[PDB]
């Protein structure tokens, strides 16, 4: 039985905007849970955030987590933007709501319930679970069933 929760995520999109999906693998309690869903009209960045969101929201108590992903967008947000956005009330320097504020706020909320260790893998050198995520994200994008409500050409 692992002593740390392990999470792997990937997101994919055929266009901008386009049909997209995510894949996430969660090792929790004594199981391996797999999540995957495709959205009719979304972006790659929104799917990459969605992957992390869904995996974290499955956690029902405060856990010690290790999350592994090759997502540049998630890494950038986590390491350079988030901190400064919370100080600013989630606005850009020209005073508008940040891009994908809906998902970043949602993620932030899930983050605050746990002790997280982030592992930034390179696309060509991730574990077997990251490749698997990529395959599920891609398959999902080919057969989308949900609507990405928070997507805006806009804000």
């Amino acid at each position: 039985m692992l002593k740390q929760v392990e999470i792997f995520t990937d997101g994919s999109c055929l266009g901008n905007p386009g049909p997209g999906g995510y894949g996430a693998i969660l090792r929790y309690r004594g199981r391996e849970k797999t999540f995957s869903a495709g959205y009719t009209r979304t972006t790659n960045n929104r799917m990459e955030l969605m992957a992390a969101i869904v995996a974290l929201e499955a956690l029902k108590e405060h856990c010690e987590v290790i999350l592994s992903t090759d997502s540049q967008y998630v890494r950038q947000g986590i390491t350079q933007w988030i901190h400064n956005w919370k100080k600013r009330g989630w606005k850009t320097a020209d005073n508008k709501p940040v891009k994908n504020v809906d998902l970043w706020q949602r993620l932030d909320a899930a983050l605050g319930q746990h002790q997280i260790k982030w592992e930034w893998v390179k696309g060509h050198a991730g574990h077997p679970e990251n490749e698997r995520c990529d395959e599920l994200a891609r398959a999902a994008a080919m057969n989308p069933t949900l609507e990405d409500t928070g997507y805006q050409v806009e804000v």
